[PDB]
Order: structure tokens, then C-alpha cells, then sequence
């Protein structure tokens, strides 16, 4: 069974746009999105569709790049670190739920390397 997807808007949370957050949407996310291993991470895990009934019994802070994309498009984040933390949650969830060497983990490890490459240098204020 699927829990509700993570929020992509929250009127109680203040919004902000920065050069670094614009970069994270325009170059980091949009480039990762085109990677050949991106497709498993482009939407929230649908436990019913993918036949993973234990996913949300294990993973209590789900995150995906479709959620991050909508958050960036909506200026949901206060700063780039909050967005980077969502990316890191997405990668760590994959390592937590699976085991080393699994095909999905190899996909996540390659995307994580490309992500770290791209956020190594951010634009300034
Ligand atoms: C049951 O399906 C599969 C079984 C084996 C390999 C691949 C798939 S899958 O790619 O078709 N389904 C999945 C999509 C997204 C994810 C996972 C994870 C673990 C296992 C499956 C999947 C996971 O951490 N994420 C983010």
C-alpha cells in the first residue's frame, strides 16, 4: 500500500529562490534526469505497481527526483542545502532498502557520483 507522496508545497513553510537553487533545477536535476539510470528515481516508489509491499515498512522518509523537481519548480526550499539533503535522502533510501551489489544500487551509486560532481561547485550570491 502506498502512503501519500511527499509534499511539493506547504503554505506554512517560507519559500526562497537563490542562484544555487536555480542551478540545482536548471543544470543538476535536469542533467541527472536524462541519465540512462534515472528512470527508477523519477517518481515516488509505487509499492503496488512495482510489487514492493515492504518498501514503506522500511523507508520512512521517501524521496524521489520527481518530488525534488516539483519542489524546485515551486520554490519550496529555503536554500540549496535543504535540496541537497533531499537528494542525499533519496540515495540513502536506496542503499537502506536494498543491499550492496543490487542492480538498483549500482544505478544509485552512479547517479550519486554524477550528483556530487555537479554540486562540487555551485554558483555564488
Ligand atoms: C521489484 O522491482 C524491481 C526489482 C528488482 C530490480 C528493479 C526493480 S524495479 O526497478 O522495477 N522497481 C524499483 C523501482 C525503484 C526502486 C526500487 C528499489 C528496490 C527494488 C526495486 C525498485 C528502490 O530502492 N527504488 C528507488
Amino acid at each position: 500500500m502506498n502512503p501519500p507522496p511527499p509534499e511539493t508545497s506547504n503554505p506554512n513553510k517560507p519559500k526562497r529562490q537563490t542562484n544555487q537553487l536555480q542551478y540545482l533545477l536548471r543544470v543538476v536535476l535536469k542533467t541527472l534526469w536524462k541519465h540512462q539510470f534515472a528512470w527508477p528515481f523519477q517518481q515516488p516508489v509505487d509499492a503496488v505497481k512495482l510489487n514492493l509491499p515492504d518498501y514503506y515498512k522500511i523507508i520512512k522518509t521517501p524521496m524521489d527526483m520527481g518530488t525534488i523537481k516539483k519542489r524546485l519548480e515551486n520554490n519550496y526550499y529555503w536554500n540549496a542545502q535543504e535540496c541537497i539533503q533531499d537528494f542525499n535522502t533519496m540515495f540513502t533510501n536506496c542503499y537502506i532498502y536494498n543491499k550492496p551489489g543490487d542492480d538498483i544500487v549500482l544505478m544509485a551509486e552512479a547517479l550519486e557520483k554524477l550528483f556530487l560532481q555537479k554540486i562540487n561547485e555551485l554558483p555564488t550570491e
